[PDB]
DNA sequence: CAGTAC
DNA sequence: GTACTG
C-alpha cells in the first residue's frame, strides 16, 4: 500500500516505532505477514505481533478492575497487608483503558520485599499471565513488570499489563507518577525543575543544583512525601483528584 | 540510538 | 521530564 498507511501498520507493534518500521519498508515489506515471516524480531516484538488486534483494542473498565482483582487476590495470598492499586486511566476514572497498570507496596515498609518474583510466578501459574515483554530489577527499590494477560473465560483478549512494586516510603511519588497523565507528570516535573527541585518515580527533592546551561550537576536533599497531597503542597499546587490529571 | 512507561 | 531495557 501507500507508504503513510504502512508505516503506521508496522509502528501499531509494540516494540517497534518509527525507525523499525522505515526500515521494514525499505526491505520491501507491506503487511503484517511480511514482518512474521520474513523480518528480525525482537522477543517482544514477536509477541506484539502476536498480539496485533487485541493490543489496538481498548477494554471496559470493568475488565480492568478484574485485571487489579486478579493481581490484588495473588499477591495478598502472600501476604494481606500488600496494597494493591491500580492506576492509570484508570485511576483517572477512564471508561476505557488501554493497558493496566499495578502499584503494589506494603504499609509496614519492609514487606513489599520478596513479593515481586513469587507474585509474577504465582500468576504464571494460573494461566493468567502469557507472555512477558520486560523486567526491570535494576531502579532502586522499585520492580517493573511489562507483559502480558488474559482472563480466564470464552471470549477473552490479552491486555497490556504492568505491575510495579515499590517501597511504602515512595509509594506517593511512584502513585503520581502511575496515574499521570504523561502530559501531566512532565509538568508536575517541568514545575519543580523551575522551583530548583526535581520529581521523579522515586521522590521529590529540593536545593537540586543546575548549572548555568541548566543540566543537573548535583542531586538535593529528598523531601519525605507520604502522600499525594504533600508533593502538590511543597510544589505550591492546588491539590487535584486523579480525573483532573487528564492532560 | 530506539522504544517504552506515565 | 525523568528514566528503564532492547
Ligand atoms: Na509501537
Amino acid at each position: 500500500s501507500e507508504s503513510v498507511p504502512v508505516l503506521e501498520l508496522f509502528s501499531n507493534i509494540w516494540g517497534a516505532g518509527t525507525k523499525t518500521a522505515q526500515m521494514w519498508y525499505q526491505q520491501g515489506f507491506r503487511s503484517l505477514e511480511d514482518i512474521r515471516s520474513q523480518a528480525s524480531l525482537t522477543t517482544q516484538q514477536a509477541i506484539g505481533l502476536k498480539h496485533y488486534s487485541d493490543f489496538l483494542e481498548r477494554m471496559p473498565r470493568e475488565e480492568a478492575t478484574e485485571i487489579e482483582q486478579t493481581v490484588q487476590k495473588a499477591a495478598q495470598a502472600f501476604n494481606s497487608g500488600l496494597l494493591c492499586v491500580a492506576c492509570g486511566s484508570y485511576r483517572r476514572g477512564k471508561a476505557t483503558c488501554g493497558d493496566v497498570d499495578v502499584l503494589i507496596t506494603h504499609p509496614d515498609g519492609r514487606s513489599h520485599r520478596g513479593i515481586f518474583s513469587r507474585l509474577l510466578d504465582s500468576l504464571r501459574q494460573e494461566g493468567f499471565l502469557t507472555d512477558d515483554l520486560v523486567s526491570q530489577e535494576e531502579n532502586g527499590q522499585q520492580q517493573k513488570y511489562l507483559g502480558v494477560c488474559r482472563l480466564p473465560g470464552p471470549g477473552r483478549r490479552h491486555r497490556r499489563l504492568d505491575i510495579i512494586v515499590v517501597p511504602y516510603s515512595e509509594f506517593a511519588c511512584a502513585l503520581l507518577y502511575f496515574t499521570g497523565s504523561a502530559h501531566f507528570n512532565r509538568s508536575m516535573r517541568a514545575l519543580a525543575k523551575t522551583k530548583g527541585m526535581s520529581l521523579s518515580e522515586h521522590a521529590l527533592s529540593t536545593a537540586v543544583v543546575r548549572n548555568t546551561h541548566g543540566c543537573k550537576v548535583g542531586p538535593g536533599r529528598v523531601l519525605p512525601t507520604p502522600t499525594e497531597k504533600d508533593v502538590f503542597r511543597l510544589l505550591g499546587l492546588p491539590y487535584r483528584e486523579p480525573a483532573e490529571r487528564d492532560w
